[PDB]
């Protein structure tokens, strides 16, 4: 599974579990372009992001709704979303691991990459 | 001075100077207009940013150009940039602090949020 | 696996490798006794630490040996090491995860503690 | 001063004020020996640590109670306290900044080490 997203909530000390998540694609024309998309599971992952779809070299952008998780759960948060955006398979092929640990206030994201 | 940025370098143990950082107000048509611009200064910090009278209440995208800072130090950094999105002065004017703290493969956002 | 340990490294974007980990259990007297000990694997994990119905009620400190990991990448970092001490199962035992993202200057920690 | 501590939250999106700090030094037998201590103040910050003339080369550990941050607020929070230790003063003179970052189960530490 080369693109991975993991969420955690530091407030709860758990997975954030049914989070939205959107990955898009910056396409040709500088304009992102759906890729995949996604709820965070019990285990606050969100696999098979590249099935049926080929994970290519270019920009990516995950965004993470983190505004509608912490709504949920009766908190107002600062921010709108938690956004990363990056470059993919620039080296040739890479498997991702995108982590986002989570407060209403605060946010955290680190990459995992790692060489198949 | 109601909207400040601050950014730390988590590798060097120090703050980081010279970081662009662009502000954005996303306007009506829904799309996002030019705010502000500035770089962090020897403190890691941005002051004087509020373009005139126009820190109104809005929807706030502040992009710290970390990508840029990694790489005129020779590192090769995950991120091609570290967005925060947020609602601004909504329930009346407020100071916010946008604390970014950097590493190549990581970052952390906090928004500090204090009364007038 | 009820106890276990995460390391990551947020220069390089990978597990950290082989750094040393030291688990303690504050003792009737009030002093730390050496409980487990490890070193993180190949994806910076550490496994087997406790051995579940050996795994008490009480207060552990995991230290994580973050000194010898950045020097041996010939990196000179800030802390001697990075602590991690809190009331374990006090409650109805659950399993603890122990995640640390590393940086020369700076780290963070956090706790994923699950309902087995 | 030599020797600053900054405390913020990152749930509230504040600084964390009130908070019991208490420094050690590690004795020539390699026990802690109490150092200087204190409460952070309305901005989180915790000045008038330590004279100049006194800060001497050795490590040193900062200990930060968030326990009692947290339940001060009616949040039972994962750890105890957070542990700083560090070497300081070695190679002479400098200023430190130790910067937490809090939430109920994570937290994340940076030093600033500015120079003379």
């Amino acid at each position: 599974c080369p693109l991975m997203v993991k969420v955690l909530d530091a407030v709860r000390g758990s997975p954030a579990i049914n989070v939205a998540v959107h990955v898009f694609r910056k396409a040709a024309d500088d304009t992102w372009e759906p890729f995949a998309s996604g709820k965070t599971s019990e285990s606050g992952e969100l696999h098979g992001l590249t099935a049926e779809e080929e994970f290519v070299e270019g920009i990516y952008k995950v965004e993470i709704d983190t505004k509608s998780y912490w709504k949920a759960l009766g908190i107002s948060p600062f921010h709108e979303h938690a956004e990363v955006v990056f470059t993919a398979n620039d080296s040739g092929p890479r498997r991702y691991t995108i982590a986002a640990l989570l407060s209403p206030y605060s946010y955290s994201t680190t990459a995992v990459v790692t060489n198949p």
